[PDB]
Parts: C-alpha cells; sequence; structure tokens
C-alpha cells in the first residue's frame, strides 16, 4: 500500500512508521551506505533501509526493500536480526513542517558486491565503510553510527 | 499530537501499521495474565495486555505508559525481557469492519505480584492467570497470544 502524499503526509504527522534497516557487510569487513537524496536525513550517508507497508507481512516488505534497496531480492532468513532502534527527525519526506518518528528493526547480513544493482532513487553514491571510518564521521547520521557503536 | 483525534487515528489504522508493545504478565505462580477484549480488532477474545506506540514517543516512555494503563502498575523498560517481534493481522478495527488493522508487535515478558496491580475495566471485562497448558488448550485466547506460550 503506497499511499498517496496527502495520507503519507497525514500518516507520517500522526503515528511512528516502522521500518527495516539493513547492515550489509562486503568480503573486507566493509558496511554500506548510500548518500541520500530524499529526507529525513537528506545528504547524510545512511545505512540502506525503509517503511512496511500496511498488510505488508514482515518477511515480505524484507524481500520488497532488499530489491529496492540493493537491486537483489533476499529472503529474511538471510538476515540475522539485530535490534529494535528509535529515529527521530524534526523534517520528514515532503518539507520541515512536521517531524518524521521511526521504529526501526535492524538486520546484519553479508553480500558479495557484483551481485548487487544499486539504484540511484535515494541515494546519490555508496560507499563500502569500515566501522573505524563510519564512526569518525559527521557526514555518517547519528542513527547510521549508533549500529556500529 | 500523541493521543490522535478519531478521525486522524481511523486514517492511520486504515493506511499503515500501528507499532505495540504486548506484555506477557507472570505472577509468582507462573501463571499469565489474559484478559476478556472490549474493543475491537480481537473483540471479545483472551488476550494479553498490551496497545500501541504514540507518535514521537520513545519506547521507554510507552512501556511505562501502557504497564500503568494495562495493569494499574507503571514498570520500567528495564523490567521487561524483551520478547519478540510479532505481526497481528485482523480484519476490522477499532471503529468497526470498514478496514483492517494491522500491528508490529514488540513482545516484553516480566513478573509481578498480583496484589500490587489495579487491573482496569476500560479494556477488558475480566481478567484471569492462566497456565500455559491452559491457555494453549483454548479456542477463547486469541491465537496472537497464545502463540507467545
Ligand atoms: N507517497 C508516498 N511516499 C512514500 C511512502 N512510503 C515511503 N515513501 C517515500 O518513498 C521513498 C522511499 O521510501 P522508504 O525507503 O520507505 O523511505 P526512507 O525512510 O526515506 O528510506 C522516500 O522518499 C519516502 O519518503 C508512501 O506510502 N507514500
Ligand atoms: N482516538 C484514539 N483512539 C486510540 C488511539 N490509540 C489507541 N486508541 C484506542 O484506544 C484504546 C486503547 O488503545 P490500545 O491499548 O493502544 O489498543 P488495543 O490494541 O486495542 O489494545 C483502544 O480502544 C484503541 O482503539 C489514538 O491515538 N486515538
Ligand atoms: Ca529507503
Ligand atoms: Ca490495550
Amino acid at each position: 500500500m503506497f499511499l498517496r502524499q496527502e495520507d503519507f503526509a497525514t500518516v507520517v504527522r500522526s503515528t511512528p512508521l516502522v521500518s527495516l534497516d539493513f547492515i550489509v557487510e562486503n568480503s573486507r569487513g566493509e558496511f554500506l551506505l548510500g548518500k541520500r537524496t530524499n529526507r529525513p536525513a537528506q545528504g547524510y550517508w545512511f545505512v540502506p533501509g525503509g517503511r512496511v507497508q500496511k498488510d505488508e507481512t514482515l518477511e515480505a516488505a524484507f524481500e520488497r526493500l532488499t530489491m529496492a534497496e540493493l537491486g537483489l531480492r533476499l529472503p529474511i532468513t538471510a538476515g540475522q536480526f539485530y535490534g529494535v532502534w528509535q529515529h527521530f527527525y524534526d523534517d520528514n519526506f515532503s518539507g520541515t513542517d512536521f517531524t518524521t518518528h521511526y521504529v526501526v528493526l535492524g538486520f546484519r547480513f553479508r553480500v558479495a558486491e557484483e551481485e548487487l544493482l544499486l539504484p540511484d532513487e535515494q541515494h546519490d553514491d555508496y560507499r563500502w565503510l569500515t566501522p573505524d571510518a563510519l564512526l569518525a564521521s559527521e557526514n555518517v547520521h547519528a542513527n547510521s553510527r549508533v549500529y556500529f557503536n
């Protein structure tokens, strides 16, 4: 259920979003971050992830979101559950007039870089970063840095 | 902003998953608390106490608000044992049968002293402390509560 703009605005204004964030490792002990082109956390390096839709199972969401974010569909069985997190932003997808709140389910998994097809819709660049490098940069959003604390 | 007007809550339930905390509440003898629900969804079923997280509310704050509202006893989230992520889908909703309800649920288990609760009558018309074997044997205990045991 991909909502029309009016109803997505009302939803974001009124209730927490539920999302899956992906802690994606390569063959070198590095993790995938993309530089976000959408609000919230626009212009920051952030892990790939997205919200779960109405009446969508977590199993279905994991497949839809891995395909949408990484260009590679993976089943939820590939992910290692990595906690429940909470992300609060002062802005939203279409403005700076109300806040966004996510309750986030983290999942960690390792992939082969050559099997991904990284899309350009939500990020304008992608890097595989070591925990030390990502923790040392203010350009990586705090909500992504904490996964590596 | 937090407790929504009915109009806004209806839009939310129609359009996106709710995020809730369900409480697996044990007494000193190893029995667990179930209430007979007076509201939709799962109306008329025995169910664990629990409720949804509000916009811009931390999970820590929601746990305190919800234990107080559900049990008459405020407990901190540190008292709870994380008990998994679950998903509950219902064909009806708080206002009737016009649309479905979807919850992404964070389970928490903890023991209380029965004598210290002040069980409210707003959401349940009866309460029982049941053994796992007993609650598992009854179709009047909703499947979404039975699975915790
Ligand atoms: N109109 C609309 N936009 C959405 C919906 N869900 C997500 N979006 C937007 O679609 C894009 C991708 O969604 P998602 O990956 O879930 O969002 P993220 O938290 O920004 O990474 C972002 O620009 C979101 O703001 C929806 O139901 N309706
Ligand atoms: N108007 C309104 N009602 C709500 C809201 N959140 C929950 N409710 C209703 O308030 C009561 C208690 O909420 P909760 O414990 O979260 O619901 P449960 O899932 O039915 O146990 C139920 O009747 C819900 O339908 C809200 O933001 N606005
Ligand atoms: Ca995304
Ligand atoms: Ca409740």
